[PDB]
């Protein structure tokens, strides 16, 4: 089991960490959503699906910088929505193919009522999402840590 981003940055067997750089809607008004869809950015596969079933959860999702201060949100994982920052580990998604498939996570953020101006700065860390992988074969229990970075500023009109 291993993962890679849309630009080919990989995290190999055993876990580790990688940066994910995201383009963000440049203008978001109070009452509107900023959607950060990681299903187009993070992909994983099972290396031995003939014998092993891999189990993948969103173990934890934390907010940083402008997302922590200026937005409220939820995280959608494999069809269900949860609070973001997260309060617990999600149920598991099965990875049973050697063909890469997306990690089905997206953040649904909305500016807080008093947000205004440059609500997210270009180059800043916005979130850390931990993918936890286990299996039905041995004791492997690994973390694939995804550091989500903004490619651009996001302005909330005042
Ligand atoms: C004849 C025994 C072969 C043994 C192969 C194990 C390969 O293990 C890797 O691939 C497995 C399948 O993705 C993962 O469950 C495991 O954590 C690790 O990433
Ligand atoms: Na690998
Ligand atoms: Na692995
Ligand atoms: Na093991």
């Amino acid at each position: 089991f291993a993962c890679k981003t849309a630009n080919g940055t990989a995290i190999p067997i055993g876990g580790g960490s990688a940066n994910v750089y995201v383009n963000l809607a440049p203008v978001v008004n109070v009452g509107q959503n900023l959607v950060v869809d990681l299903s187009t950015q993070i992909f994983c596969h099972n290396d031995y699906p003939e014998t092993i079933t891999d189990y993948v959860t969103l173990q934890r999702g934390s907010a940083y910088g402008g997302v922590l201060s200026n937005f409220s949100g939820t995280v959608k994982y494999s069809g269900s929505s949860y609070p973001f920052p997260t309060t617990s580990e999600t149920p598991r998604v099965v990875y049973n193919s050697r063909t890469d498939k997306p990690w089905p996570v997206a953040l649904y953020l909305t500016p807080v009522s008093s947000a205004g101006g440059v609500a997210i700065k270009a180059g800043s860390l916005i979130a850390v999402l931990i993918l936890r992988q286990t299996n039905n074969y041995n004791s492997d229990d690994f973390q694939f840590v995804w550091n989500i970075y903004a490619n651009n500023d996001v302005v909330v009109p005042t």
